């Protein structure tokens, strides 16, 4: 047939690591893209499938691929709260300050979604506390706007150390 990439995307999304292996062993492209521009690495990162993320990174997946929204796998993991995946992606060379279609970095998304440990990991890897999205908002602003007081404090303190 020829639905290899399509099936690999589905297997990565569903966390079916055995199917991921089978499809890759049969020639499926690890950098296949779905209708939204998401790759297997995007889909595994979104759904929290750590081990599939790790194996894709070992087998040629592009850590900095962006989808139609401008989201990278790191945006997705940071937004969804998958701390270990965030760490693995950063270790593999993910751009900590990549911006999506509205100018938001992974730190914006983690701050908005209230993921404190991810905020701290992103800061450790050089995330930009002063980054403004297309609406002029910093991650601190998005933390305030979403009632994430503890994250806002962490961000306000980090801005003093620049």
């Amino acid at each position: 047939g020829s639905d290899l990439g399509k099936k690999l995307l589905e297997a990565a999304r569903a966390g079916q690591d055995d199917e991921v292996r089978i499809l890759m062993a049969n020639g499926a492209d690890v950098n296949a893209e779905d209708w939204m521009g998401a790759t297997p690495l995007h889909l595994a990162a979104q759904s929290g499938h750590l081990e599939i993320v790790e194996v894709l990174l070992k087998t040629g997946a592009d850590v900095n691929a962006h989808d139609a929204f401008g989201w990278t796998p790191l945006h997705l993991a940071a937004s969804q709260g998958h701390l270990e995946i965030v760490e693995v992606l950063l270790k593999a060379g993910a751009d900590v300050n990549a911006t999506d279609m509205v100018g938001r970095t992974p730190l914006h998304l983690a701050a908005r979604r209230g993921h404190l440990e991810i905020v701290e990991v992103l800061l450790k890897h050089g995330a930009d506390v002063n980054a403004q999205d297309k609406f002029g908002k910093t991650p601190f602003d998005l933390a305030i706007d979403n009632g994430n007081e503890d994250i806002a404090e962490v961000l306000q303190k980090a801005a003093k150390l620049n």
